[PDB]
């Protein structure tokens, strides 16, 4: 009855270590079942948009915020990281996380329509 993972899941959550920490609380709920899903959509809530991150970046203080959302923040002046406040620098490359990005695909499908 817990939430079962696929094997391509599992390889992805493997291979996201910019994630690790993260992932390890995450996987702590798949005990609660269909309520995993739940928890698990709450951990990769952006607190910029509030909603589900689309094309995350995680940054080096191990937080993930859609790419778009950084972007404002930036143009806005802000060079800091909107979850936590450390300075990330007005010359900060802002990479997606596309294993993160797969995950969340597989996860939650179809979840970035018109995003
Ligand atoms: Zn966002
Ligand atoms: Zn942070």
């Amino acid at each position: 009855e817990a939430f079962q993972l696929t094997p391509q899941q599992q390889h992805l959550i493997r291979e996201d270590c910019q994630n690790q920490k993260l992932w390890d609380e995450v996987l702590s709920h798949l005990v609660e079942g269909p309520n995993f899903l739940k928890k698990l959509e709450q951990s990769f809530m952006c607190v910029c948009c509030q909603e589900l991150v689309y094309q995350p970046v995680t940054t080096e203080c191990f937080h993930n915020v859609c790419k778009d959302c950084l972007q404002r923040s930036f143009k806005a002046q802000v060079f800091s990281c909107p979850a936590c406040r450390h300075d990330l620098g007005q010359n900060y490359i802002m990479i997606p996380n596309e294993i993160l990005q797969t995950l969340l695909d597989l996860f939650f499908p179809g979840y970035s329509k018109g995003r």
